């Protein structure tokens, strides 16, 4: 699945941590559940 943030915003994610690129592109909590 993807990230939370890319859950919110359905950008779809790599499931890297500690943040995914998308977070780490946009600055954003980057949690998992
Ligand atoms: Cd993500
Ligand atoms: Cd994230």
């Amino acid at each position: 699945q993807a990230c939370d943030a890319c859950r919110k915003k359905k950008w779809k994610c790599s499931k890297t941590v500690p943040t995914c690129t998308n977070c780490l592109k946009y600055n954003l909590d980057c949690v998992y559940s």
